[PDB]
């Protein structure tokens, strides 16, 4: 199956998922000089005060912190969005080195990692139906650079020991995602896709301009995770990022 190795990595995905060469694939390089300020964009609204996290899972390609999305508790709205999108999970993509790891790039610059807060359009009833719609998901992307530690991320870093291998999960209640947000909500937005198979073209991407900083020790712990399951040969979970894809017929808009 698909992965990030030499024989099943991003350049191989198109064989099982033809949409990999589609018209609105993600991630993309964000050319800051070509992105245009869009005055029609409404302010972004991130309401995570009532967010209810439940568990953290190592799924073989990243670790997801999952939330209870059976009620409107943590929602994203505004910005380029019409309607309300509910937070279902967040995960990261990172590298083997601080010089790479992000999926989106800024003027070709690669960050050490990238956080994806995934939300689905409540008008479609559930995540499974939303991914079958062009405007089914809204994903907030946040870059990570190495420098000072991010206090709000430590709880995540500390539990990784308990989900080292694929298929392992652990209770992860009362985690506040507001602790992973940068100060400014200025962003770039464009229509795209999931960056992992099935690569469905159902995402309105909202990528924040301001990165958050995490410590060398924090990202170091990410790199100790495994792509493999327990009892299998150990392959470190690193470089689980898809590279930039052709922008094709799309315009990236800036909120600033
Ligand atoms: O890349 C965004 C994404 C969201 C949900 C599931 C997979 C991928
Ligand atoms: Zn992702």
């Amino acid at each position: 199956h698909w992965g990030y190795g030499k024989h099943n990595g991003p350049e191989h995905w198109h064989k099982d998922f033809p949409i990999a060469k589609g018209e609105r694939q993600s991630p993309v390089d964000i050319d800051t000089h070509t992105a245009k300020y869009d005055p029609s964009l409404k302010p972004l609204s991130v309401s995570y005060d009532q967010a209810t996290s439940l568990r953290i899972l190592n799924n073989g390609h990243a670790f997801n912190v999952e939330f209870d999305d059976s009620q409107d508790k943590a929602v994203l709205k505004g910005g380029p969005l019409d309607g309300t999108y509910r937070l279902i999970q967040f995960h990261f993509h990172w590298g083997s080195l601080d010089g790479q790891g992000s999926e989106h790039t800024v003027d070709k610059k690669k960050y050490a990692a990238e956080l994806h807060l995934v939300h689905w359009n409540t008008k479609y009833g559930d995540f499974g139906k939303a991914v079958q719609q062009p405007d089914g998901l809204a994903v907030l992307g946040i870059f990570l650079k190495v420098g000072s530690a991010k206090p709000g991320l430590q709880k995540v870093v500390d539990v990784l020991d308990s989900i080292k291998t694929k298929g392992k999960s652990a209770d992860f209640t009362n985690f506040d995602p507001r602790g992973l947000l940068p100060e400014s909500l200025d962003y770039w937005t464009y229509p795209g896709s999931l960056t992992t198979p099935p690569l469905l073209e159902c995402v309105t991407w909202i990528v924040l301009k301001e990165p958050i900083s995490v410590s060398s020790e924090q990202v170091l712990k990410f790199r100790k995770l495994n792509f493999n399951g327990e009892g299998e040969p150990e392959e470190l979970m690193v470089d689980n990022w898809r590279p930039a894809q052709p922008l094709k017929n799309r315009q990236i808009k800036a909120s600033f």
